């Protein structure tokens, strides 16, 4: 289960970085770099702060997952410059809800306290997109009007509450990922903003 | 003593990040993120390079300190968009002088050599503001005309000299923080620049 | 041999950062900061991810090497604002080819797998320039039309192939650095781009 959620979150963040590079008409190598930065960005910061081995260093198959996602994005998509902005936000939304819960879960079971685990979950979910946006000189997600970081904090905090209610990790994460994803997708499809 | 200087430097850097978010009319969650990035930014890089536990991971009360400073900045201040720029510089100035000395002191007593300890002190003082400025697409402090990094290098180097003269840490840091703060505040109140 | 290649790559990356600061007419302290960020940027990320001591923390003479390169750039060059852009690219090109091979070699002999070692080599070669470019609000190298990251991936991958063919490290790195440097210099002197 966890094995499949990590790969899916990595493919998803690599897809958002690969699409972002397609807007700039970059060559395939620039696409792989921008896709790799978004895929591992939040995870590397999370593992380093936790003093634990980095996930793609400990398991090199993540790198082949990123390269495969970037290469498929290059060949399967004709004109990436005219790609709609909704597909980029939906991509960043999936990895945001996933890694916000997985990051909190991984930190909690590594000994991190409750508030530290939630913070490390939000870092895993938003840091990869923040580095991607500053490299392309684009306004980061947290500075836009739509709800963003609230969805990340919601996923990690809901996992802690369900974990405290003695739910198993599988049911606690599924509800936490769905609640974080529903709030972010609603803020994208309906442009919901907070004052 | 050290316990109170760390909290004050964290409140101060969190205040500068919270005020910066107020200029962009961000929601409370975007304010907490930008305040947290500035508060822990330099400290996290310092502890990671030192291969020591991160301060807010080892002591979660720093996170509650950041959240309390960010929330108070949201409710106690009416219109943050029209806030004067002097209060932002004074905020960044306090955390700059504090963490430049505390970072050097923490590194030196963890086994870091003299030049490494001073470099780690300047990193602790300026890195948090650098990440805050690039996220908001604002020119970083080091690229502006007023004296900035010199005040950081001055605080850490003065601590080493006073420590070599067999001053206790309390008196060595108080003079080092004041000398670094006086130079930066003078460069803000009188716009002093270096050719 | 390795001792001389590390110093040369550090001097070279510190030179590119010092020249970049000269365009903005920064004071000497802002020059040292920007030169230090470019010199250690890729190396610090490489060592941190590898859970190994940072090179300039373990050996403080790198810091004196950076400060000496930055100071010499300040005094030996009259007008740095009118410095040609070719000298900046050639500077970043030398450190790119060097650290892409040295980073892969250092990671491989520290236990990192083949794909992890190559990724860590490319990170060591491009991360320092990426941080330098975003601080100055300049378009990063990977977003430009000329060949860049391909030269970094080429140096690290060629080292692995020659290492697999039972070449000693000295001959494997010399060919790997030259092949990566020739591709990048050709893309600078002739403005070669990839579609």
């Amino acid at each position: 289960f966890l094995f499949y959620l990590d790969i899916f979150g990595v493919i998803v963040f690599a897809l958002s970085g690969a699409l972002m590079a397609g807007r700039y008409q970059l060559d395939p190598f620039g696409v792989v770099v921008l896709a790799s930065v978004t895929a591992v960005g939040g995870g590397t910061i999370r593992d380093v702060i936790l003093q634990t081995p980095v996930f793609w260093v400990e398991k090199p198959y993540y790198l082949y997952v990123i390269l495969a996602t970037a290469i498929l994005t290059i060949v399967l998509i004709r004109q990436p410059k005219r790609i709609p902005k909704r597909f980029l936000l939906i991509a960043d939304a999936l990895g945001l809800a996933l890694f916000a819960v997985l990051g909190t879960q991984k930190a909690l079971y590594l000994g991190a306290p409750i508030p530290v685990a939630v913070v490390l979950g939000t870092i895993t979910g938003i840091a990869g997109g923040m580095i991607r946006d500053v490299l392309c000189n684009v306004i980061p997600m947290i500075l836009r009007e739509e709800i963003y970081a609230l969805a990340a904090m919601l996923g990690g905090s809901l996992f802690i509450i369900l974990h405290g209610l003695n739910w198993n990790d599988t049911n606690a994460m599924i509800v936490s990922i769905s609640a974080a994803l529903a709030l972010r997708l609603a803020a994208i499809y309906w442009h919901v903003s907070l004052p």
